[PDB]
């Protein structure tokens, strides 16, 4: 009903800018394929192609070969079947995503969701991927992934515009 709504609406509202983004270019790729769906790993495309996120960040610090990760969303986004829809909706797994990720930045004290949040949901989840070259996103666990908030605030374009 109406509070299940206004909560998935408010969810979506959380999101920086960068996620936001990321979320928009994802439904759009969707539309463009006519899929029904819009998964996690067409959000994850979407956010390592402005590539200037948490995501891209971490992946230069640990050297991810971001190459064979980019090659492996292709490769999964090409093997997804057309399923029959004007307009795509969020899938189960992405709706899930959003909400542990948000509960991962309000335990954390955030009022924002971003990209690192989605991925310390993930790492706590794997299982909201289906993409077997999204290994190296599984590496870091959630408390690195909190200790690494000051080289984040310093290198991310998700970073507070203040001091
Ligand atoms: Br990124």
């Amino acid at each position: 009903g109406v509070n299940n709504m206004e909560n998935s609406a408010a969810l979506l509202r959380r999101l920086n800018h960068y996620c936001a983004r990321a979320l928009e270019g994802a439904a759009s790729l969707c539309q463009t394929r006519a899929h029904a769906e819009i998964t996690p790993e067409h959000w994850l495309l979407k956010l390592l192609e402005q590539g200037e996120g948490d995501l891209t960040v971490l992946g230069r610090r640990y050297d991810w070969d971001m190459d064979a990760i980019w090659q492996s969303l292709l490769g999964w986004l090409d093997n997804q079947p057309r399923s029959v829809r004007s307009r795509p909706q969020l899938a189960q797994s992405l709706n899930a995503l959003l909400k542990q990720a948000w509960m991962v930045a309000s335990l954390q004290g955030e009022e924002h969701i971003r990209s690192v949040h989605l991925l310390g949901a993930l790492t706590e989840n794997p299982h909201l991927v289906r993409c077997d070259g999204l290994w190296p996103l599984l590496t870091l666990s959630q408390s690195q992934l909190q200790r690494l908030s000051p080289l984040l605030d310093a290198q991310s374009d998700e970073c507070p515009e203040t001091l």
